[PDB]
């Protein structure tokens, strides 16, 4: 869609974009992806992953109006899940985390990406 290219999100976005990220804190295998990576449970974790994200930072910058346009957003998201699956086989229950929540986003932003217009 150009208009997730080229539209400024809006505080009605915004709505939509809180409704999304709280679908994701709320489902049972976004456990791994809440907070940051404690480096204590990932002594390397920091020194492997250069732009490390989770979803109570994009909490943050949600509520901050971080943000201004929709690919900046999925962006963030993206990066939950390809770091996750960068760092960790494919038979972690991490790895498997990243695989079932990814899809879940891509359908709640096929979702938003509808409804955007009403
Ligand atoms: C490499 N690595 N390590 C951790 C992690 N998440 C995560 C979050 C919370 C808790 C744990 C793991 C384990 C026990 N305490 C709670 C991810 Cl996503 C990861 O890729
Ligand atoms: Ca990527």
């Amino acid at each position: 869609d150009a208009m997730t290219v080229l539209t400024p999100l809006t505080e009605k976005d915004y709505e939509g974009l809180k409704r999304v990220l709280r679908s994701l804190q709320a489902h049972k295998m976004a456990w791994p992806f809440l907070e940051p990576v404690d480096p204590n449970d990932a002594p390397d974790y920091y020194g492997v992953i250069k732009e490390p994200m989770d979803l109570a930072t994009m909490e943050e910058r949600v509520q901050r109006r971080y943000y201004e346009k929709l690919t900046e957003f999925v962006a963030d998201m993206t990066k939950i899940f390809d770091n996750c699956r960068y760092y960790n086989p494919s038979d972690s229950p991490f790895y498997q985390c990243a695989e079932v929540l990814e899809s879940f986003f891509v359908q709640k932003l096929k979702g938003f990406k509808a409804s955007r217009s009403h």
